[PDB]
């Protein structure tokens, strides 16, 4: 029993965190084999950040201008290339603690763990989701840049995110490990705004299935709905459109609890129109949307790495 | 900016997780130097659990009756003593990954990270608090016994908990790393009931101070209160009695925001009265009580908004 927001064990990722210093700027780097990966905004000053020319700024820096530090040991940079918005620093020494890894670009609604670091030193780990508006509601202070988002599948760490900047509304924006931003964001000092967010419908549904598994059945009713009638209501409450793929993915949960996906959709429809009414599902007065159908099956089965 | 429930990086604790097997039973163990620590109910059967005589059951066991397994390698037990409710297995190999550690007994209202394991294999990490009724609302399935609660302050891992059992209401009971239970609980399958829980007042207060630091002030009012008048009202909403120690501990936060502790108490008194009224403090429709005054100072910046 029990339902908590859980993150993957951060150990494999902790062994990859280094501190990258370039002039006055100091952020975090990801050391895998003989390459350190970090935001390309490390070469930038606060003057350069308005309209930067990253290729012109990189052609001027030599290897020793970048001080990479792994714990108490210094690392020797022997090369520097750039891939989109990530700077790839070839180092002399291969990381002996390199885990089995992959670089993956995740889709909105998919969750990941964030190992928040400051000066190459891990300080915390938390779980979060890629919002429909490509932002992440993370917890970051200055100097957290270069912190990574990951998921472990068996013994393989799948790197899916690197922190770059925080938006004016308190939300965060970063890139996949290939430098490609998540969303309509750019790495520079400009008027950037987070779009209108939506609730991840397939995750709320999965979280209600976890509540039924954990003994909460008060929100269930005898009624069901058509996928179309559900989507019209969902659209009115800023919910993401539920697709036939979403329905199929909730299949294992539907079979385990004994409540059809469109039966559970009707419970959610009535929770949107009428509310909680002083009650809580899984200890929450809000409908939680950062638990994917896989996350629920993992926590309510016991998958080990 | 940003406020999330954060857990400590689990890496230092991952390297200590072994699998303890004694006959048909298999739970988790904590391997520090040449000692493996695990629940003493590993020696028990489901028959023995009603009224076990642990001394009589241990004297019938030889070192080979225990199979400790560290990853793919088998460990050789060369001793077996018992300390309260924890079984201490002397092994023939010291853990090369033993971190700098301490054993600490925490008090209610304090928070810690939990590395949930199954068959010595870490599967997830989450943050939780020692409830006023000595239980923890964790996320544990069968076979998670022996999972530990920790706090990593600086480079030292402070071990404060070991999972022993799950009560009928779905809450969890465990011991400190010396085998001493938290609460009026016994490692016996008897009619044990979790006491009436209360909200941790000093943590809700700290969480409101973090909201003020992060820019929210809607909940504040012009009223103030006496410590006594606050406690009478608090006890009505099942809130923990606020003590003069609690007030002092909130001192640094009181100075940083510029809102006296009894001023913040009167904002909470009103919040308990009218409720949220469709609004949220730090992204929550409930008053969060699993952030200690120390957690808030740790996570939040010194720059108030
Ligand atoms: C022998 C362990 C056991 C237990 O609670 N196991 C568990 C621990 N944590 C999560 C669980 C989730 C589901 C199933 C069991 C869980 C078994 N139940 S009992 O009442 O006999 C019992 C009584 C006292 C002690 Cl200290 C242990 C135990
Ligand atoms: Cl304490």
């Amino acid at each position: 029993s029990g339902f908590r927001k859980m993150a993957f064990p951060s150990g494999k990722v902790e062994g990859c965190m280094v501190q990258v210093t370039c002039g006055t700027t100091t952020l975090n780097g990801l050391w895998l084999d003989d390459v350190v990966y970090c935001p390309r905004h490390v070469i930038c000053t606060s003057e350069d950040m308005l309209n930067p020319n990253y290729e012109d700024l990189l052609i001027r820096k030599s290897n020793h201008n970048f001080l990479v530090q792994a714990g108490n040991v210094q690392l020797r940079v022997i090369g520097h290339s750039m891939q989109n918005c990530v700077l790839k620093l070839k180092v002399d020494t291969a990381n002996p603690k390199t885990p089995k890894y992959k670089f993956v670009r995740i889709q909105p609604g998919q969750t990941f763990s964030v190992l928040a670091c400051y000066n190459g030193s891990p300080s915390g780990v938390y779980q979060c989701a890629m919002r429909p508006n490509f932002t992440i509601k993370g917890s970051f202070l200055n100097g957290s840049c270069g912190s990574v988002g990951f998921n472990i599948d068996y013994d393989c760490v799948s790197f899916c995110y690197m922190h770059h900047m925080e938006l004016p509304t308190g939300v965060h924006a970063g890139t996949d490990l290939e430098g490609n931003f998540y969303g309509p964001f750019v790495d520079r000092q400009t008027a950037q705004a987070a779009g209108t967010d939506t609730t991840i419908t397939v995750n709320v549904l999965a979280w209600l299935y976890a509540a039924v598994i954990n003994g909460d059945r008060w929100f269930l009713n005898r009624f069901t709905t058509t996928l179309n009638d559900f989507n019209l209501v969902a659209m009115k409450y800023n919910y993401e459109p539920l697709t036939q793929d979403h329905v199929d993915i909730l299949g294992p949960l539907s079979a385990q609890t004994g409540i059809a996906v469109l039966d559970m959709c009707a419970s959610l429809k009535e929770l949107l129109q009428n509310g909680m009414n002083g009650r809580t599902i899984l200890g929450s007065a809000l409908l939680e949307d950062e638990f994917t159908p896989f996350d629920v099956v993992r926590q309510c089965s016991g998958v080990t790495f």
